[PDB]
């Protein structure tokens, strides 16, 4: 609609991903592939605040973006992921985090938010777009029978609400994570999802800064598939555009003219999964459609790269306390390192298989 957060701004490139990509490119032995790989650092991505250790990094990004805007004549936009809930990743094992409910988890989380707000407050000339807590709300829609999720429900809702309420006070544009077509896009899940997202939006005061929802984060779905991926059998909403087209009117009828962003960073190669629920380090994935506000849909503000391709989805080591057997399936690249850490061989394949090519 009228106010697309990306209009009129230059996106500040992630220095964190740039550091990973530059080091990765120097280890890619074929020169042509290496130069393609290095160019990935010039593609805008979201930087994840997956621990309190990343908050000072945010400060450096905001200050660097502010200075760059001054010296290039532009207004700069910093893209972040808020990803540190207590009892994080409640329906899987791979991305358990540093906060736990019993260890002052909710209070520590809200202070994590306070530290982030305190950084953002110092740089009002820099726009921030934040994806709020990948997987969390989607787990509350469909996984309430998972006892870790059920026992985390009040903490998740309180923490997400605190993030939305307080990031809005410093003008952060926000997209709540909303799973993907194979998670919440099933027709049967659309209304339960809309009802929960509506309640969350209402609880945070319907802030104009809460733009809508993010989809496909860290997943592999097409935005628009000419033919359904065979894994989608039984779900007419076989790609993200079908999911968004079906969900958005429900939000509108609840009063929220929500818009969307869609991760395509690992979506260049379709039809490569055995089963739709295979989310971990899918082999043969390629970088997908480059970020753009030319989205092909009234509901979609931007195609984005949220998950930084090359950072692992999870370890394949069953000796790890974060081992999830999804990461050992036949379509998962193995051996794979701990979630979030660099997976060089996987990055090289993402480069080689990029569609459109790099
Ligand atoms: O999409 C990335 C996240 O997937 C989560 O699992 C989902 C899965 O994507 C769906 O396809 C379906 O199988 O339901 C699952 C939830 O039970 C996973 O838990 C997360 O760790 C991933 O980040
Ligand atoms: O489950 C009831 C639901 O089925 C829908 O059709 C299914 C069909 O049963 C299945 O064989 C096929 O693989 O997927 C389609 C959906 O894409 C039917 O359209 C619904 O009316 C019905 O509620
Ligand atoms: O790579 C982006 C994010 O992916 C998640 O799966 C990891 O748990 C995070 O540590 C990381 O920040």
């Amino acid at each position: 609609s009228a106010n697309n957060p990306w209009t009129g701004f230059q996106i500040f490139l992630s220095p964190y991903y740039a550091n990973e990509v530059a080091a990765a490119a120097k280890q890619i032995t074929d020169p042509t592939l290496s130069s393609k790989a290095a160019s990935v650092a010039n593609i805008p991505t979201f930087t994840w605040l997956d621990s309190v250790a990343k908050i000072p990094d945010l400060g450096t990004y905001l200050a660097s973006a502010s200075a760059l805007g001054k010296s290039t004549g532009t207004k700069q936009l910093v893209q972040i992921v808020i990803y540190d809930l207590p009892d994080r990743d409640c329906a899987a094992k791979a991305s358990n985090g540093e906060f736990s409910i019993a260890n002052n988890g909710q209070a520590n989380y809200e202070n994590y938010i306070d530290q982030i707000v305190a950084q953002i407050q110092q740089f009002p000339d820099v726009r921030v777009v934040a994806v709020i807590e990948p997987d969390s709300l989607a787990n509350l829609v469909t996984n309430l029978n998972v006892q870790k999720c059920a026992n985390a429900k009040t903490t998740y809702l309180a923490s997400v609400n605190y993030a939305l309420t307080n990031l809005a006070k410093v003008g952060v544009y926000m997209y709540m994570d909303a799973g993907h077509a194979g998670w919440l896009g099933w027709p049967a899940n659309l209304s339960p999802a809309a009802q929960l997202f509506t309640q969350v939006w209402q609880n945070a005061g319907k802030s104009p800064f809460i733009k809508g929802l993010a989809t496909n984060v860290a997943n592999y779905n097409a935005l628009q598939a000419a033919s359904p991926d065979p894994i989608t059998q039984g779900n007419p909403n076989y790609d993200e555009i079908h999911y968004i087209n079906a969900l958005a009117p429900l939000l509108q009828q609840a009063g929220w003219d929500a818009t969307f962003i869609v991760d395509q960073g690992k979506s260049g190669v379709q039809n490569i999964r055995q089963q739709w629920g295979d989310w971990c380090n899918i082999k043969g994935a390629g970088f997908g459609t480059r970020p753009t506000t030319n989205t092909g849909s009234q509901f979609i503000d931007s195609i984005v790269w949220v998950k930084p391709g090359g950072e692992s989805d999870g370890t394949s080591n069953s000796s790890s306390p974060r081992y999830d057997s999804t990461c050992s399936l036949p379509d998962a690249a193995q051996p794979a390192p701990e979630a979030g850490t660099w997976f060089q061989a996987y990055f090289q394949t993402l480069v080689s298989a990029a569609n459109p090519p790099l």
